[PDB]
């Protein structure tokens, strides 16, 4: 039944930054231990749970890397944000991307979907973010028909256990209705999912579902700022 | 009635933070905003509902300004002293206005915006435009009579989210603008997903950009935020 | 007369001016003084009508003002705005955000509805332009169904004679078809005409009609001048 | 006209528009001008690609503020011109690429005797409009007894615009267009009223996109534009 | 059948990069030499394939030249993307416009098409690349009909065997659901190829097909670097 899983409030973050190039320098060990140093302080605190960064190296244009935190409340992300931007270099020296934020909630007809980190798996070596937007008839729609719709999508990903989901609702916390995270050992997975995922009739409901961020979990801050344009 | 009859211009600046411009050195700029929102008070022309930290909501958007008048030109006067004559306006950028003029509801007249009913302001914020699809007004009235009131029947567990609609036409490139103002920010969150399983969606052509935050205490509270 | 007037060759141009924060400075009264006599001498050529000059103060992102004027050639109207960007303090220190420019027509169906600043009528304190660009379907529709669909359009405003229209032709001027500029002694009268237009048949035939810019007619170029972000 | 030779000629055409960096030009710009016309000069000299006209595009729109037409045998030829101008130049290295209007000349699927003003070499008008244009996603597929009708038809909405030429050039995979419009006639109002007329046609249920539109007037050297930009 | 050829792990991407103005200078045989250092190195690690490095002069505002580039690995596309923004001065003074990535895959029906340069096809002296995506329908139409459309497709082309297509999947990989590469000894055929290909029944399933980015392949840096704006 889940009941407390589905009854919990978390909020989720996506904040994608770019990196200015010729900000950083190409002496970035002070930088690393005081970005490194900002990440201790949130785990301390216990208010912010950073669930990855990653290194969004090669994916599109105008986005460098990614943090994807969690708060029981949003003011809490706000503040370390805002922090981050406004107290690191490493905040200092890049620029905000794009930002998806979403509020953990039941599923309106199976009560076992539940997204991967409100059930404390551990994070896939490889992650895909984007927020989705419905049609404007997906709602109102006569519920035994959506169930029907949403009971085909989930059996379409039968083969693909190893890719983790995590489908939150965005309403009012930006210009979209979800937030979607898809986690695997292996970027393939996900391309592949992605892909057969396309033969369900929910695509027959769909506006919107980009831009989307790919790339891969990085170990600690190191890491990632080594790999950044100077 | 009186109230359905009431002018008031509405209007949310959503401005932007240029990075590297604000400084660490804020107490100045802190005090002489402060001076400006003080006088704004005191003349007694233009009404501050809130002032709101957008931190985290969008890339390119940092805080947000609501304040009424009653005369679009008061508004603007204050809105470009604001830019012209504080520090603060100076190192900041403009994102996005939404306009609007209080009118009656079509068809329901009890149907007020918070602001106009002198309703304490929410905690938490969100603001945005709306566009209705182009079949919308030539409805047949009662039809949309109707889909409106299924509309507000939705809503009917969010007592605590106060709803403002107000018409936007000419005064932008939208048809209305929206405000929801709750003490909780999953209120608000809950409310748009309950509203989604209403027939008036069927009759939507544009609801974006959205801009959600938290209402501030005072100027530095928000100043000594942002991104510097 | 009519026919003189539907016969008359007469451009017009929106031209939509940003500030550029930093540039214009605190000591204004030269320069105030500089650009009523650009403009006085504008009037004196008798070459380009300027209509009036708007502020457009908090009506939308990246945009403070707006000149109206009206000349016989555009090359003259290319002159008066090459000079006025070129030579006067004022075009120097600002950026071309939107140009809105038509050349005036006889209505399909109605010669007597011409725009209000080909009636010589004093323009309002209160503005609003946009462009229009109507459905694909619409000009070759049954001349007899547009016609009513017009007709009935126009019989929707007639609540509103104290809002005067200008409708004009903008093909191959830009990206647009019409030009549009409703002018008022007040702005709710704007806000509730365009409200009650939304009741309309013509609403089904539609695909774009923003930027809008929206604004209020000063008396002489210092109101404006004074205003501006330094 | 020897319609076989004009229909299987190869030309590409390039609508490059630019416009001006503000405070970049400055006041002294004599030394601008006597590079920009001597590197146009070159061009000339050197046989390879012709300059139809540079056009002063005030006004039109903000963003852009003129515009090179020129057409070579080899694209690669406009590629080489187009990057000398902005490397080797002043005026190119203070100026942005606003838009690039690349096209490839083909005969037309029904009417043969429909050629681009430019492959029946006549002298180019001194008004100018350019865009591009995308047809509906079933414009092709559709029977060609029928899209033949509605082009028919689209010809004689113009019976009126002798004084305006047509340049209709496909533009498939050159650019994120189907093909490239330009219209030159001796006056503005002729391609704005042609432009109206046209829209009364079956041909406009088959649009998908037709802008950004670019008009302008053709310069008769290059001092006459440097001298109006902005500064 | 092509069974080794249909099961290979091969990401691809299109990095396409636009020229910093100001930025080169005249200056430039030292940048020449280290990225061909930089791509002397690549290909001595053996791990990313460079296709073609081509100069995309004149095909679009704000695109100057494109990386093709190709690997098992993403991570080693990303590293290579990486380290050509960081440690070269040609990444250095080059700004990223777009990304097109790629992972290949066997086509739905007909597994005899493959992509060029799956196939160990020399690369064509010019090229056109798009992205792609398909009417929200497409994937869950009738297989046969389907199945039938493509094969009509593909007929439509017949006459075009000098054109190497490369349809690739791009699902989750930025904005796309497929990559197009068509590679041909003259520019001319891909312009008519294109053209032909619009009468199809295919044409009544498509949602996004640009940016495209079309141009010449080098022999060499010195050609590409040489052209670009300084
Ligand atoms: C990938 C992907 C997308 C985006 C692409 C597209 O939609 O095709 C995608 C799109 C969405 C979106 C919006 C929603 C939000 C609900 C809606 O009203 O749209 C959304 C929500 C749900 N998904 Fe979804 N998805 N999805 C999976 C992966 C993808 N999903 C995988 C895998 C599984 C199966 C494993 C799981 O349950 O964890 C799965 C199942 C569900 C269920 C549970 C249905 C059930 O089985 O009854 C719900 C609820
Ligand atoms: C949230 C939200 C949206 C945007 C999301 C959506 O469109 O689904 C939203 C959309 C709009 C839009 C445009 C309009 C403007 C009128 C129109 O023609 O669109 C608009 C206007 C009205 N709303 Fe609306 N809404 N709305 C509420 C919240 C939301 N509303 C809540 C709560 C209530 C419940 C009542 C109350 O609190 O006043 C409610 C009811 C009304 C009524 C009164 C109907 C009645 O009860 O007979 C009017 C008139
Ligand atoms: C506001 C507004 C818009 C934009 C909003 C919308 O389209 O709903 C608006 C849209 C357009 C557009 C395009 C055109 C161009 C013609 C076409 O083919 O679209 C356009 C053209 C016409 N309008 Fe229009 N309008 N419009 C008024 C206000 C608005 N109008 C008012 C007031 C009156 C009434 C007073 C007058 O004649 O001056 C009025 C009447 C006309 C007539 C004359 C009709 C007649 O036979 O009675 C013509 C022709
Ligand atoms: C202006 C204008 C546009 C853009 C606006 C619009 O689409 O309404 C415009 C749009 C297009 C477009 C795409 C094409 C490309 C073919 C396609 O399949 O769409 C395109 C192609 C053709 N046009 Fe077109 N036009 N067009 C003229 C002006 C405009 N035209 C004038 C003038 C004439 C008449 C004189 C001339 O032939 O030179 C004329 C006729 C033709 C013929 C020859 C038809 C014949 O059989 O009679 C062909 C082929
Ligand atoms: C050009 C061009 C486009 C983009 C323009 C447009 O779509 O019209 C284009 C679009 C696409 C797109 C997406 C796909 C991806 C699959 C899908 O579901 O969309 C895509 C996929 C395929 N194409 Fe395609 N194309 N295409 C060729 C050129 C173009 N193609 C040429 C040449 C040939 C023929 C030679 C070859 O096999 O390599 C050819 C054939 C195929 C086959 C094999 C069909 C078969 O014969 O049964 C498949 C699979």
């Amino acid at each position: 039944n889940f009941e407390e899983l589905n009854s919990m409030q978390r909020y989720s973050q996506f904040a994608v930054f770019r990196a200015i190039p010729g900000a950083l320098g190409s002496d970035r060990a002070e930088i690393v231990a005081q970005a490194q140093s900002f990440f201790d302080g949130l785990e301390t605190a216990g208010k912010v749970e950073v669930r990855g960064i990653y290194d969004l190296a090669g994916c599109r244009a105008e986005a460098d890397f990614m943090i994807w935190w969690i708060a029981e409340e949003f003011e809490e992300i706000q503040a370390a944000f805002a922090r981050f931007r406004r107290e690191t270099v490493l905040g200092q020296v890049s620029e905000v991307a794009w930002l998806g934020n979403s509020l953990h909630r039941p599923a309106e007809f199976n009560r076992s979907h539940l997204p991967s980190f409100i059930m404390g798996e551990i994070p896939g070596d490889w992650i895909t973010v984007a927020p989705f937007v419905r049609s404007y008839d997906w709602y109102i729609m006569d519920p035994q028909k959506r169930r029907k719709i949403l009971a085909e999508h989930g059996q379409a990903a039968r083969d693909f256990p190893d890719v983790r989901a995590n489908t939150v609702p965005a309403f009012a916390l930006g210009d979209y209705e979800w937030m979607l995270a898809f986690e695997a050992p292996r970027l393939d997975r996900i391309v592949d999912l992605m892909h057969k995922m396309r033969y369900t009739e929910a695509r027959l409901h769909v506006r919107e579902e980009t831009p989307f961020f790919t790339g891969r979990r990085v170990s600690e801050v190191s890491e990632l700022v080594n790999v950044l344009p100077g």
